[PDB]
């Protein structure tokens, strides 16, 4: 019951077709002039929203009747799908665990006297991931009230299959934004490595320039003597050709086929140089392309359960399709930020002991790695809070704990960047804990 | 002949060098001309 309805509901007209065909003379719309019932066909012929029971044409207490009903039914996919590890059935945290590198030391024999029992820690960082996605998606089919809007078996039966349907479809479609947030999450939290580029579909010289900073990046990545420069917790990985995909967008893709990849005589070099994936596009601001390895995402299912129940009071069912996945990021693997606008000049400060627990008394040295997008040094200012009067720290980064520490601590590395109204200052953390000793008293220590 | 690209640089350079093979009010000025694109520099 509506009451009121044009066929032009939700329409904005631009011309009026109907009186733009009669008032034409030579306005390219003579064509439709010989058409005998073409203002019908205007009227009505770009479909209509809401329904009006149309007498018959002939006798008018008739009704015009629905004559066919299409049902139709959509089929939407994850293009991210194929990053996905599996599936962990038993537990709830993985442990990445990965040794980096050591320092060479320089050969001492005088030195060595005293030290052949020196019992140097190796450099393991790890990374723990948890279930994050715990959710369901809820629908409900009143099986009864929707055999009024049918009048076959055929239709009914196939209507009910595609509102099942739809909750398969919100599976994968949230499931690629799950994704996605995976990047505009690690991008916000400044752990993406940012190379800086000018904005592409500005100018062929734009794009150009940028093909550039994508092939080189790949091969500076796949070196086979690796980098520290491309990793979130900064460790030497290598990488190889084959794993490295880039999830650009739609625009890029297209672009480069006919302002670069038309013109080229040899298609190999000008293209992209690894695995290319296309997305509708990255919500955060500034960013176009994103090169990882697929070592990257780390996407673990954990349920995937769809659970039935009726209501006998109002004859509906309830359906619920619970998908529970692990949802994170390693941060060991080289993942590539292709930022165009402005970038901060340092993203992340990362302190390579992040988990230290020296002794009540002791030392621990820090070292700091600053993440700049610019060739300006920058100055490291130490500090540590959390803790008493006797805890000091070295601005080379060397924590000298009391004699007097029970507390849990934290060190700092911070690097400002903007001036003293400003004062713009981005930091790392490592968290030390101190273990109390024996063996002490008194005064004079 | 040596171009100097300045920065803030967005138009399509057409580098042209006229010779005068020609006269006072009689020019007729011999061009080749070279169309030079602008790569950005961040």
């Amino acid at each position: 019951t509506f009451n009121d309805v044009k066929t032009s509901l939700g329409i904005t007209e631009s011309y009026d077709i109907v009186n733009a065909i009669r008032n034409s003379q030579g306005d390219n719309f003579k064509s439709y002039v010989p058409l005998a019932t073409a203002n019908n066909v205007a009227e009505v012929g770009a479909g209509i929203l809401i329904n009006q029971t149309v007498q018959n044409d002939f006798i008018t207490s008739l009704v015009d009747r629905i004559g066919l009903v299409v049902i139709r039914q959509v089929s939407l996919n994850n293009p991210l799908k194929k990053f996905k590890k599996g599936q962990i059935p038993l537990g709830r945290t993985i442990e990445e665990i990965y040794t980096d590198i050591t320092k060479e030391k320089q050969y001492d024999a005088e030195e060595a006297e005293q030290k052949v029992f020196e019992r140097e820690m190796p450099n393991v960082k790890t990374l723990f991931h948890e279930r994050n996605r715990q959710g369901f998606y809820h629908q409900t089919i009143q099986d009864d009230s929707l055999k009024t809007a049918f009048v076959s078996w055929g239709n009914f039966e196939s209507f009910v299959s595609s509102i099942i349907n739809a909750i398969y479809n919100s599976a994968e479609v949230d499931e690629y934004e799950y994704m996605k947030l995976l990047v505009d999450n690690y991008y916000s939290k400044g752990l993406f490595t940012t190379v800086k580029i000018d904005e592409p579909t500005s100018s062929t010289g734009a794009l150009t320039e940028f093909v550039k900073k994508m092939r080189a990046t790949a091969r500076k990545l796949t070196l086979p003597q690796g980098s520290r420069d491309w990793n979130s917790m900064a460790v030497r990985t290598r990488s190889y050709m084959e794993d490295l995909h880039l999830i650009i967008d739609a625009d890029l893709e297209a672009e480069l086929d006919v302002d670069v990849l038309a013109k080229a005589f040899n298609m190999n070099r000008t293209d992209f140089l690894g695995n290319v994936t296309v997305i509708d596009g990255f919500a955060s601001t500034g960013l176009e392309a994103v090169l990882v390895d697929k070592d990257w995402f780390m996407v673990y299912d954990n349920l995937h359960k769809m659970e039935t129940v009726r209501n006998p009071r109002g004859l509906y069912w309830n359906y619920y399709y619970h998908v529970w996945q692990t949802l994170s990021v390693s941060r060991f693997a080289n993942a590539v930020a292709f930022v165009s606008g402005d970038v901060p000049a340092v993203t992340q400060v990362i302190v390579s002991p992040n988990i230290a627990a020296v002794k009540q008394g002791g030392q621990q040295q820090f070292t700091a790695y600053v993440r700049a997008t610019n060739a300006k040094d920058h100055k490291v200012v130490w500090s540590v809070e959390g803790g008493s009067t006797g805890t000091a720290i070295t601005g080379d980064g060397l924590l000298s704990v009391s004699g007097n520490e029970d507390n849990q601590l934290t060190v700092k590395a911070t690097v400002d960047i903007g001036t003293e109204d400003k004062p713009k200052l981005v930091v790392g953390e490592a968290v030390v804990s101190i273990r109390p000793n024996n063996a002490s008293g008194g005064a004079q220590a």
